[PDB]
């Protein structure tokens, strides 16, 4: 329920986050179908709205990640990350809850999103590891988490 | 190899996360592994290279090796998922080895795979010992055909 002096255990999921989702959006990139995009879009859409009224944006952020591990079609993937659902809900919570005492942080983490969407819609595995890979990597430094 | 599709289908989905979990893992353990870390790894695969008796032996070893593995991260939540998953690598690890004994001279090539994980490890080599975990899991998927 908070983050002061638990940065090492925020570290400890946001580093297994980077390899998990890193192949997870690799793996999307290859086998997303229209009902992936949907999803993802779908989840896009309703992160768009938490820009300005930020009630269940952990939620939508969450369900955004969880469709990608859909859209690999491996069902080890998505039972993974539903069993760390609740190291999600701390980490994306906690990056969340940081990220708004900022500009439009928000929106600058609303593009990191968008960036995955679209290298996984462009069918391009490479960009779409990097770019989740990235998403991570930047929410880590924001929390000063030093990986 | 003979398997259903939908067998074919599982294996390939086990080693399609096992190359992005354990190729993460064992860049993690060549950064943190300690000397308990060297000695588990290296207990397996002393366990491994006294093959002959019996291959179910044989894959609870080898299951091991790749969980102390994931121990000497030093993450908490690598270790965990690597148990929540026994039963799925002890399907992919059975299966693999029950089909290598086939060829002749095939275990010895695949116990160099994994000498070669420990080696990186051991060497303290994040980046070589990430495409020696990675490679391992890649040979085995093209040994059963699961054409990944
Ligand atoms: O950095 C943030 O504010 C949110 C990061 C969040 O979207 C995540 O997936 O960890
Ligand atoms: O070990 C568990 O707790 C559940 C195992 C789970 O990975 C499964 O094989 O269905
Ligand atoms: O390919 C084999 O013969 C064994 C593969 C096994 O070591 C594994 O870790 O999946
Ligand atoms: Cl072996
Ligand atoms: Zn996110
Ligand atoms: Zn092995």
């Amino acid at each position: 329920s908070a983050g002061l002096d638990d940065r090492e255990q925020l570290a400890s999921v946001y580093e297994l986050r980077m390899e998990l989702e890193g192949g997870a959006a690799a793996l999307a990139a290859r086998r997303r179908n229209a009902t992936d995009l949907a999803a993802m879009a779908e989840a896009l859409a309703a992160l768009e709205a938490n820009l300005d009224h930020p009630e269940q944006g952990v939620e939508h952020d969450i369900a955004f990640h969880v469709a990608i591990a859909a859209a690999t079609h491996n069902r080890y993937y998505q039972d993974l990350l539903q069993y760390l659902n609740l190291q999600l809900r701390l980490a994306v919570s906690t990056a969340r809850t940081n990220s708004r005492r900022q500009e439009g942080l928000t929106a600058v983490v609303h593009q990191e999103h968008v960036a995955v969407y679209d290298a996984i819609l462009a069918g391009d595995p490479d960009r779409a590891r990097l770019a989740a890979t990235r998403h991570l990597q930047q929410a880590a430094s924001r929390l000063r988490l030093d990986l």
